[PDB]
């Protein structure tokens, strides 16, 4: 068999698939979906077959229902998505190698004949807001629209849920909460301000930091009243305080966050559509947004009508041509996004009249694997990891700014640097098993061995913990200024993580006022449109803070929510 289609009709008939006349249910192939399901079981359940001792195709960090579609097409070859950031050993049948090749909102003006047709037909549905992007900001919006008594479809144009949310591991920043005060860690929304407004070099738009720090607090209990565990708090970079809320033990923040706004979202009943792309937002006789036209990869074109258009979109850090003409530092980098993540929703937002501002503002993410092409949490230095050279020096303060830090880690030989940590660092963050089981952090029980299985030096490094470890006790950084010494490296064995810079988060896009509502370049709102989450600029200025964007797309994200609502 040249696919999967032709495989099952040598014993099966079309409709063991399809429904009785054939048509494709919706775009999120719901009932196909279930037809495989009906056979093969659950992914859960086909996970039992595909185990590898370190990985399975079929049970993954994805949180939400994973469709078997999103991977397994039935009348032509498909890619694995999980190949967009890893090369795991797959054999899949009717696999083709992972290409992402998604055409631009530019390039779907040539559809004018099919948008033309979907225009002129009657609107596919009428609701009060649609939410375009199924990434925390989006959730957040579609479950506080429905929780105010509005009527949402939320869109998805990946086949999977979640965006770059999903990836987030080091936490959510909020001061001044119940969580850190269980924890004994004294904080303020102001110290909490005054730290974001600094860390993005007074760029910030103050009246937006406000909200991000003074809701801040909220979002966490909102969070948790719906089922989210945020109790450990950590450290992470320009933070004064301990305030990086995650689940217990240091475990991702993002998967598991997604996962309580998916089971919130489908508690509530909540249509969200998958491979579903938001194409162009619009407006009526008088500019106010009217509904949206729609892409689906199954059914095509078609327009939804509402009074409100919420754009939940996310950054463009996985796009480095548009990257690079912004900051050209940054040609060539590899990224920490998911393969969506190209800038679209910025497009879409442009087309319907929002200007962009402090789109020049791009950052790059310090501590990239090598082995791996994956981001390795801060949260790892936070937790009292340094950074080597392949000398077995310290040669940066390891939570300064991420900028510096980068700088710092490329201008060291061979444009890398390793993480070095022990046992105590490990079991203080669940987090890093993850590294292991990746493979990614190689092990010895004493340094000189790491070193010489690295190509540090290893006498260097020897001395260089020990010096460390002697700062750390006597509580203070003599040679880096480093101002939180959490941890001596000194039980157990030893770790080595090579490092690299990637490109993470672009701080720009669309300006928002302190309702989330879209401005024009004359800072007029655009009524019924809206904007939360990465895809906004205004919020971080020139560099954000650690933990500082699991927090913004929370809060703007529900607060968008709650006033296209009440604009109805
Ligand atoms: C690996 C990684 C780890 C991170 N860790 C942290 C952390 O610990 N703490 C922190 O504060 N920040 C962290 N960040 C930053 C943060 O997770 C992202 O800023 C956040 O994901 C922004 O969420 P969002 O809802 O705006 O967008 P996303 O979560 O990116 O979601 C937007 C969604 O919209 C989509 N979409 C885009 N265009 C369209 C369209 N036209 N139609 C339909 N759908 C569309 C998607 O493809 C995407 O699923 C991390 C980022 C990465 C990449
Ligand atoms: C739904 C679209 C669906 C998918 C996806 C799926 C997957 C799948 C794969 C990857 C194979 C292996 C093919 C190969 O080895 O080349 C496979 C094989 C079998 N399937 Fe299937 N399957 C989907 C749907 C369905 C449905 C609706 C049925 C039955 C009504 C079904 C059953 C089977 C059977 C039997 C096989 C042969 C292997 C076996 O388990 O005995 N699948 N499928
Ligand atoms: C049986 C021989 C059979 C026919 C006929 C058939 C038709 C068909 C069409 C025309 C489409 C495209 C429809 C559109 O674009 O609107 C389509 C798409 C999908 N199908 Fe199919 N199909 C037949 C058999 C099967 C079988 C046995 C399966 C499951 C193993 C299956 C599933 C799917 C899925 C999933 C799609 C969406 C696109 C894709 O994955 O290729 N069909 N089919
Ligand atoms: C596709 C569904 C997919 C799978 C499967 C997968 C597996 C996987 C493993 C086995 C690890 C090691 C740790 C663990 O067992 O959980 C790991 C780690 C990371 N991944 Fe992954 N991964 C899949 C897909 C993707 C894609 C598409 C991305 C990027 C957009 C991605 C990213 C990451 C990152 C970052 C890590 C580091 C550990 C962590 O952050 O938890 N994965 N993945
Ligand atoms: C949905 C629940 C789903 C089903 C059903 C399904 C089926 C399936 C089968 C039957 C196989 C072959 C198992 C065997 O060894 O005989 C198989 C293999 C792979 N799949 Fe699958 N699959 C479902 C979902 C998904 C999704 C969502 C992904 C990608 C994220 C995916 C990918 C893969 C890969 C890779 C393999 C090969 C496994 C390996 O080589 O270890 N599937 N699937
Ligand atoms: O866990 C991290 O390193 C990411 C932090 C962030 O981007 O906010
Ligand atoms: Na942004």
């Amino acid at each position: 068999a040249d696919n999967l289609a032709e495989f099952h009709v040598q014993n099966q008939e079309c409709d063991s698939c399809h429904t009785p006349d054939g048509e494709l249910s919706n775009d999120s192939l719901t009932y196909e979906n279930t037809q495989c399901v009906s056979c093969h079981g659950t992914l859960a359940e086909v996970a039992e077959t595909t185990k590898h001792e370190h990985y399975n195709a079929h049970a993954s960090h994805f949180p939400g229902e994973v469709a078997c579609t999103s991977c397994h097409s039935a009348h032509e070859k498909s890619m694995v998505y999980c190949d967009s950031c890893h090369s795991f050993d797959f054999n899949m049948p009717y696999a083709k190698k992972w290409l992402r090749d998604e055409p631009t909102i530019a390039e779907l003006a040539k559809d004018k004949s099919e948008r033309q047709a979907a225009l002129a037909s009657a609107p596919h549905d009428t609701v009060d807001v649609v939410v375009v992007g199924s990434g925390g900001a989006g959730f957040s919006a579609a479950i506080s629209a429905t929780d105010s008594g509005a009527k949402v479809i939320l869109i998805e144009k990946e086949p999977v849920i979640g965006g770059n949310a999903k990836l987030a591991a080091g936490g959510m920043n909020a001061a001044w909460t119940d969580q850190q005060k269980a924890k004994k860690i004294t904080d303020s929304p102001e110290l909490m301000f005054e730290d974001t407004m600094k860390g993005g070099q007074n760029i910030n738009d103050p009246a937006l930091v406000k909200v991000l720090s003074s809701h801040s607090k909220d979002s966490v209990d909102w969070m948790t009243a719906m089922g989210a565990d945020l109790t450990d708090v950590g450290m992470m970079g320009g933070a004064s305080v301990n305030r990086a809320h995650r689940p217990t033990g240091g475990a991702g923040v993002g998967a598991h966050v997604v996962q309580v706004l998916y089971d919130n979202a489908v508690k509530r009943n909540i249509d969200l559509r998958m491979n579903t792309r938001g194409i162009e937002v619009l407006k009526d006789d008088k500019g106010t947004v009217k509904g949206i036209l729609v892409k689906g990869m199954y059914k095509g074109y078609y327009w939804v009508k509402a009074d409100a258009v919420i754009l939940a979109t996310g950054g463009f850090a996985k796009n480095n041509e548009r990257v690079a003409k912004l900051d050209p530092s940054l040609k060539g980098f590899i990224s920490t996004n998911q393969p969506g993540a190209v800038g679209d929703g910025l497009d879409v937002a442009e087309n319907a009249g929002g200007a962009l501002k402090d789109m020049q503002y791009i950052q790059a993410h310090p501590t990239l694997s090598v082995k791996g092409g994956v981001m390795v949490t801060e949260a790892v230095k936070g937790n009292g990891a340094i950074l080597v050279n392949r000398e077995g020096k310290r040669f940066v303060n390891e939570i300064t700014t991420r900028d510096k830090a980068s700088a710092a880690i490329l201008a060291q030989t061979g444009k890398s640097a390793y993480l070095i940590f022990d046992d105590s660092v490990r079991k203080s963050l669940s987090k890093i098993d993850k590294y292991i089981g990746l493979g990614v952090a190689p092990t010895a029980d004493s340094l000189v061995k790491l070193g010489k299985m690295e190509g540090i030096d290893g006498k260097a490094l020897t001395e260089t913990v020990a010096r460390y470890n002697s700062l750390v006790s006597s509580g203070k950084d003599t040679d880096f200024e480093r101002p939180n010494l959490p941890r001596a490296l000194n039980e157990g064995n030893y770790y080595a993580i090579e490092v690299t810079p990637g490109v993470h988060h672009t701080m720009g896009g669309v300006m928002i006022d302190t309702k989330a509502e879209v401005m024009n370049a004359k800072k007029q709102v655009i009524p019924g449109l809206y904007g939360a989450g990465e895809v906004t600029g205004g919020v971080h200025g020139a560099n954000r803070l650690g933990g500082n964007a699991i927090s913004d797309i929370i809060t703007f994200g529900r607060l968008a929510g709650e006033e296209a609502a009440k604009y109805s």
